[PDB]
């Protein structure tokens, strides 16, 4: 039972300094290596004489120093900012504005110019790594301290903050629960960005239990044909990501059990996995288990999970979301706040240890959010939902997207789901099409079908009503929308995720 991050590293240290903690392409850093460069910068940080507990925004990809620059400000007592190097610059700024650093450290080169805060340079980092200061912990961050702050975008951004306890709740979790059966010293694709709380499911798992994370090279993160076959070359056991992201990879060649032989698991989290998604998946893969898991970043990371079966893939319309975990109590609510029993629809809200003491400097959208429910630290997800009598909770949609259409209680989530059960559609997202007046005009969907169906239909048409008699028997005739916007994929967040503000967006 994990008691601390640090000493996990700590220990793996001593017991296996020769093991590899990262790979970028087979080149290699060393959990001994990992503790003395961290040490090393550890002591740096103390040298600059900062705030006591002042947070330190770190930008950049996905290289070793991020890593290692992120345990030494844990070492030393400040909570890091993750930023990624793809980030819009009004963005940085914003992050800037909200959270006021006392130190920005450019693991990447640094494409804002302000006075008013110190700079690190990557070379310094180096210079600092390559002195080899020791380091005493003494000041480390602890107990609520905050630990990192990640930034959620909605529109205007907001800074969660995620304690050293935070983070403990959701990481025994991981290496205790069933669903994710976590192998010793696992061997964990490293796709999500440092600023997206997805990649905590990889490095927190990964040091707790001594295993090696495996980067890529951010010039290779636009490059898709390169990008799926250099992945395929990796000795990767675990791949943890957005659906969306294995939807993409599921075009090259070379995504299966026979180019990739050592991965057995699948991670999901951050948007709906789709029945199709999990289909395809165990094609390519026959033998992997499959992990549907769920949680905004407000309660660290994920707050449920489950493995995804075949019987599942066989017969559900939607995948559930998973067992909640035991120390953080879920639970189902209606709009006046009572608590629902079984079966009966309401708003997600999570409860308990890991649940966030808020966001930085925003004491408004923390108090619309953030509340006590039965005494504990609660937040409302956003999200609809319902919890079954044998515990496994189901996922609705976003609340922002129950509209009313013909006078209704529609979940466009709903619709498109129902339209994603269509053999020859591979990804589905209903939308809204509004008028003058903030009212709900009609449905729309778009559409990306499935490979070799563009040529066996001579017009849209045909396709659109073909596609409409494959779900009739099925869906209720209020929800099918009458038109469809066909398109050869769908854009996606910097996260990885289907976009689906800007997909409503561009219809009204
Ligand atoms: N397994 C899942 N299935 C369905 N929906 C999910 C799942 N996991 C997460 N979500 C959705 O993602 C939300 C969490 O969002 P998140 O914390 O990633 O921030 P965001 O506001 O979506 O934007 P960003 O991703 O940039 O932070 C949840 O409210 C839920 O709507």
């Amino acid at each position: 039972s994990l008691k601390d991050m640090i000493d996990s590293i700590e220990q793996f240290a001593q017991t296996q300094a020769d093991f590899p903690v990262y790979d970028c392409l087979g080149e290699r850093r060393t959990y001994g290596q990992l503790k003395r460069d961290s040490d090393s910068i550890a002591a740096f940080i103390d040298s600059l004489a900062l705030l006591a507990k002042s947070p330190v925004l770190v930008f950049g990809a996905q290289t070793y120093d991020m890593l290692a620059t992120f345990v030494a400000l844990t070492k030393s007592g400040h909570a890091y900012i993750p930023v990624d190097v793809h980030s819009a610059p009004e963005r940085i700024l914003a992050i800037i504005e909200i959270a006021k650093p006392s130190l920005i450290i450019a693991i990447e080169e640094f494409p804002l110019t302000i006075e008013g805060i110190s700079l690190v340079s990557l070379s310094e980092i180096e210079s600092a790594k390559l002195a080899e200061m020791p380091y005493e912990r003494t000041h480390s961050v602890k107990g609520d301290d905050n630990y990192y702050i990640i930034f959620t975008s909605t529109g205007q951004p907001k800074g969660v903050q995620i304690s050293h306890d935070n983070l403990l709740s959701f990481t025994n979790w991981m290496i205790e629960d069933a669903a994710f059966d976590v192998p010793k010293q696992p061997q964990m694709l490293a796709q999500p960005p440092y600023s997206f709380d997805l990649s905590v499911m990889y490095w927190a798992p990964t040091l707790a239990l001594g295993g090696t994370l495996f980067a890529l090279p951010k010039e290779l993160v636009a490059d898709f044909k390169q990008l799926f076959t250099t992945i395929a070359q990796l000795p990767v056991g675990i791949w943890t990501s957005t659906p969306s992201f294995a939807d993409m990879a599921m075009l090259s060649d070379d995504f299966c059990q026979a180019k990739m032989p050592a991965l057995t698991h699948f991670y999901f989290d951050g948007e709906e996995l789709t029945v199709s998604t999990a289909r395809k998946l165990f094609e390519r893969f026959p033998s992997a288990k499959i992990i549907n898991a769920y949680g905004p970043t407000e309660a660290t990371v994920a707050l449920s999970a489950i493995e995804i079966t075949r019987e599942m893939v066989d017969n559900y319309t939607r995948l559930p979301i998973g067992y909640p975990k035991p120390d953080s109590p879920t639970y189902i609510i209606d709009e006046d706040g009572k608590e629902l029993s079984s079966g009966e629809q309401g708003e997600i809200i999570v409860t308990g240890p890991a649940v966030s003491k808020g966001y930085l400097n925003n004491p408004e959208k923390t108090a619309e959010a953030f509340f006590t429910f039965k005494g504990q630290p609660a937040y409302h997800t956003g999200d609809i939902g319902s919890l079954t009598e044998d515990n496994i909770l189901l996922y609705g949609g976003r609340l922002d997207f129950q509209i009313k259409y013909a006078g209704y209680r529609i979940e466009l989530e709903d619709v498109s789901q129902q339209l994603n059960q269509s053999p020859m559609v591979a990804s589905a997202v209903a939308v809204p099409r509004y008028n003058k007046e903030h009212k709900v005009q009609n449905l729309l969907a778009y559409i990306v079908v499935k490979d070799g169906v563009k040529e066996r239909f001579d017009r849209e048409l045909e396709l659109t009503k073909a596609i409409k008699a494959s779900v009739k028997d099925h869906m209720m005739s209020y929800m099918m929308p009458s038109k469809f916007l066909y398109r050869d994929s769908l854009p996606l967040t910097p996260n990885g995720k289907i976009d689906i503000k800007t997909l409503i967006n561009e219809v009204n």
